[PDB]
């Protein structure tokens, strides 16, 4: 089974609380963190490395000789952080993968489940840790009844974000 935790943050502190995410990370950890933009997913992947947590980073123009050269040092441990946008390669081997990571919030709802998905696969515990912001207030409801489905706990920011964006919606007929 699968811990879910949700983090109602802004964009502006996106950066801080991944920064503190990444810090203490234990040394067994192997984190699969989903980003939107390939600009970010860099500038990331290089805050990271210059840091000493090692990680590459991924996308859809990516060779497959540097998708499966970032497969094998995650298989291996030589990074512990794969950051990747619009693809999870294939041959990643998913009983690695200890924490799934939503920087940017999924398009859709289907999309969340499914990453929860990579590591309930495997049949191996896991986190899922996902970011949410007001842009995505619209998805705080559904969300809410997937924790409550998964039988997880639900954070009062995610409740009172769905009670804002419905309150919002209603002005609006």
């Amino acid at each position: 089974t699968v811990k879910q935790n949700i983090i109602v943050t802004t964009e502006k502190e996106k950066r801080a609380l991944t920064q503190e995410f990444v810090e203490n990370m234990s040394p067994n950890d192997k984190v699969i963190m989903f980003v939107s933009q390939k600009h970010i997913a860099d500038d990331l992947s290089s805050d990271f490395n210059i840091q000493g947590i090692s990680a590459e980073s991924l996308h859809g123009n990516s060779e497959q000789s540097d998708q499966e050269r970032a497969v094998e040092d995650f298989k291996s441990g030589n990074i512990k952080i794969l950051i990747t946008t619009d693809i999870v390669s294939r041959g990643l081997d998913l009983n690695d993968v200890t924490h799934v990571y939503n920087y940017d919030f999924p398009r859709n709802i289907d999309v969340y489940v499914h990453r929860v998905g990579y590591i309930g696969r495997t049949g191996k515990t896991g986190t899922s840790v996902t970011l949410i912001t007001q842009r995505d207030s619209k998805m705080a409801g559904e969300l809410i009844k997937i924790l409550d489905r998964a039988n997880q706990s639900v954070p009062e920011d995610l409740v009172v974000m769905a009670e804002q964006y419905k309150l919002n919606q209603q002005k609006r007929h």
